[PDB]
């Protein structure tokens, strides 16, 4: 007596094209919900995104509000403590600043500037840790931070090679920094989609879906297309 | 430290051939390389004819098989198959070009495969007008197509599309064969039902080499 097929809903954050953003009439696309997408498919259920705040996600999850979180969320040991992820569907890679071309080289050149990275994030804990002389901003979303490194209130926006890369195809003015992190305490993790600690079943199914997604042509298609 | 022992039949571009410098190669090598390199092994193939691959398997010849096998459920009661680490596709005909188009104009000819696969069985049920020829290799099989003691040779669309390339005479059959009794499973690294510690392994190294961008440029250098 179901009068639609079951629905999985996805907590996302839609602030990091190419993994998930909102285009001009206002739909969240991306490789994550290319990769979910094809996931609920073999799952034969139909797929529902809410967009709010990355740090906001592994908190929500845990109240029940979504089944499921995919935001180009690396599996850490700390994030595994509150939550249980499925295989790795992609890889975790470096993490870059971007600052005006040329103007900065080195996390030492950047000693006392300010640097503006995304709450809850690898990069914010990773430049609280290993970065000190550096000064964190926090943003809820990428965007604003890239709004203020163009205004000059920051000097840099730390995040993913992906993502940086993206934005600076806008943004000829700026380059990717230097000097790269990648210490493997704080990088290198897969990216993975969260569930609840006590949802196996679900789990199940979606690693049972994901060995199929990743075996696909299709999903050598979607890097091909989100990360080129 | 360690070396994985995968038994192979190198006869099946693009998924393992013999090169011209007399190396085993292809996509099939790749995976198992990568997964090797997962789990810090080194990788070494044993070459013989396809449906001595599992019996030799089961007899502990060999570790694991990687041999663009699909994962059947005939198979799956001799022995155990990892994750898919590539998609089981359409089976062609390849003949003469223009000479036949669909299974009905092969009735009474012969059309050539290897023992032990799908393609065998499928003839075999679903079109029995057509005179299976089944050889140990397909490098045979090829051979008598291009001298006349065949109509056509039967197998995945990627290794006869690779054979093609180097043979304009010849052409894919109009009607492919796709149904889901044979084909679509999915391509296993076969391992022994008792030896599910090695099983584990390879599938927590398929994990990661399957969500690396490795795969893809894989995929991209074998399949395109
Ligand atoms: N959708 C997003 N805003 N994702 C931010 C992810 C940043 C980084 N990969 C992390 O795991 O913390
Ligand atoms: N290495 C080979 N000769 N492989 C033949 C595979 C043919 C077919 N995909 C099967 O599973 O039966
Ligand atoms: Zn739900
Ligand atoms: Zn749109
Ligand atoms: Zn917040
Ligand atoms: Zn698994
Ligand atoms: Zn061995
Ligand atoms: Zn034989």
């Amino acid at each position: 007596a179901s009068v639609s097929a079951r629905t999985l809903h996805f907590g996302t954050s839609a602030t990091y094209a190419p993994y998930e953003f909102v285009d001009a009439d206002n739909k969240i696309v991306g490789f994550d919900i290319d990769v979910a997408n094809a996931v609920c498919k073999e799952m034969q259920a139909e797929c529902s995104f809410t967009n709010q705040s990355f740090d906001s996600l592994i908190p929500s999850l845990r109240f029940k509000k979504f089944d499921a979180v995919i935001a180009g969320m690396d599996m850490t040991p700390k994030r595994e403590q509150q939550v249980s992820f499925s295989q790795p569907y992609y890889e975790g890679l470096s993490a870059v600043v971007v600052t005006r071309k040329g103007a900065y080289h080195t996390f030492a050149d950047l000693k006392g500037k300010k640097v503006g990275l995304e709450n809850g994030t690898t990069h914010q804990r990773y430049l609280q840790d290993k970065q000190q002389a550096i000064t964190p901003v926090a943003y809820d979303s990428y965007l604003n931070a890239f709004t203020d490194l163009k205004n000059n209130r920051l000097e840099g926006v730390f995040g993913d090679v992906a993502a940086i890369g993206k934005w600076l195809k806008n943004n000829p003015d700026y380059a990717i920094m230097d000097e790269r992190a990648s210490d493997p305490d704080y990088y290198g993790k897969g990216l993975g989609i969260a569930v609840r600690k006590d949802n196996d079943a679900l789990l199940q199914e979606i690693n049972a879906a994901l060995d199929k997604v990743k075996a696909s042509p299709e999903y050598a298609q979607m890097q091909e297309k989100w990360f080129t």
